[PDB]
């Protein structure tokens, strides 16, 4: 039958089809090509994307997201112990893995990592029946060129859960170098910088005659665009506090309006040099109107975005590598679009431009997709 493709990212999922010689980048229910990768257990129904990620405010506790985070992991890992302190939702040790505890009809009920992966694929999966009007039962979906066996296998486990079986496996950087129809002849080594809502990942992926290889990976585990927004959050709290003596803080209602104009403002900073971000009533009786300029947003952000400069040094001394050896330079992630990153990658590398996209959140489904094509050949 069909192979779709599809992005399982941290924060994040997003499906292609491959269809009569194009990709398609589907739409969920709510108009989006990308749908977060959050599911709710609230009075007695599941939710699968916007509409979970919205109770997130109300039910932190009944709220699954990051599931990324754990998957394939150990309860003692390092990396799941900062994620347990970090996360909302209770995780338990089960036999020495993380498993997620939530409530159903107030059952305490315990899902592995792979079972809530699984509800966002077939969220995914259900996108793609409908727009090819017929049973998906096969996929493409991607991974962090770092994960392990036991990382990429809980991944296959969770499609083989959603009834899709995982017909290859490809590295996110890989699936990227596709979409953007990378040269496979000869050899090039590419620089990919992704940078999406919750982490940031760079890889050397060298490309030789057809054959893709990452030759080294690191990154940040803890740094995306949510953590920009989070610094222009902390300073209008603080400047309204100052102005008002109200403390938005202590109403969680008002910090969810909060954050989703900040993240519009943000956006729009990409674009223009300033932003009203406006909310009526933001408490009962006060409005929220600030202005917030691009400079602003920069200098609020500057230390984290030279910040991912860190993982790019790793990676060429990992790889033995100097920046004149990168051919081509690759970004991925809606927050690659932020003007001063790009900036930054571009003085890094002694003034190579960055080659770039125009939908960053969908080059990995878009070459998920193409992978797909491939294999159906
Ligand atoms: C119109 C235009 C640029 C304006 N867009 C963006 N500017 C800055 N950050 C962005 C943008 N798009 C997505 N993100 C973030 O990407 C992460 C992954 O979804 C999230 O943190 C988003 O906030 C120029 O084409």
């Amino acid at each position: 039958g069909p192979v779709i493709g599809i992005d399982l990212g941290t924060t994040y999922s997003c499906v292609g089809v491959f269809k009569n010689g194009r990709v398609e980048i589907l739409n969920n229910e709510l108009g989006n090509r990308i749908t977060p990768s959050y599911v709710s257990f609230v009075d007695g129904e599941r939710k699968v994307g916007e509409a979970a990620k919205l109770e997130a405010t109300l039910h932190p506790t009944q709220t699954v997201f990051d599931v990324k985070r754990l998957i394939g992991r150990k309860f003692d890992d390092q990396e799941v112990v900062k994620d347990r302190s970090l996360l909302p939702y209770e995780i338990v040790n089960n036999q020495g893995k993380p498993n997620i505890k939530v409530q159903i009809k107030d059952k305490d009920t315990t899902f592995a990592p792979e079972q809530i992966s699984a509800m966002v694929l077939e969220k995914m999966k259900e996108i793609a029946q409908s727009f090819l009007g017929k049973p998906v039962k096969n996929a493409v979906v991607t991974v962090p060129a770092y994960f392990n066996d036991a990382q990429r296998q809980a991944t296959k486990d969770a499609g083989t859960i959603a009834g899709l079986n995982i017909v290859r496996i490809i590295n996110e950087p890989t699936a990227a170098a596709l979409a953007y129809g990378l040269d496979k002849k000869e050899e090039t080594s590419i620089l990919v910088y992704d940078l999406g809502g919750g982490t940031f990942d760079v890889s050397i992926l060298v490309i030789d005659n057809g054959v893709f290889e990452v030759y080294a990976t690191a990154g940040n585990t803890h740094l995306g665009g949510e953590d920009f927004d989070q610094r222009v959050m902390d300073y209008f709290i603080k400047m309204f506090k100052k102005k008002n003596n109200i403390d938005l803080r202590t109403d969680k209602r008002a910090i969810q309006k909060l954050r989703k104009e900040v993240e519009i403002a943000k956006r729009n900073l990409s674009v223009v040099h300033s932003t009203q971000i406006e909310i009526e009533d933001i408490v009962e009786g006060h409005n929220f109107s600030e202005t917030l300029t691009r400079a602003k947003f920069e200098e609020l952000n500057d230390d984290l975005f030279r910040e991912t400069l860190e993982p790019v040094k790793k990676v060429l001394d990992d790889a033995k590598y100097e920046k004149s050896k990168i051919d081509e330079i690759v970004l991925v992630g809606g927050s690659t679009r932020i003007p001063k990153i790009q900036q930054i990658i571009k003085e890094f590398f002694n003034g190579k431009e960055p080659n770039r996209g125009i939908n960053p959140d969908e080059a990995v489904a878009y070459g998920a997709a193409i992978q797909a094509g491939i294999i159906l050949g």
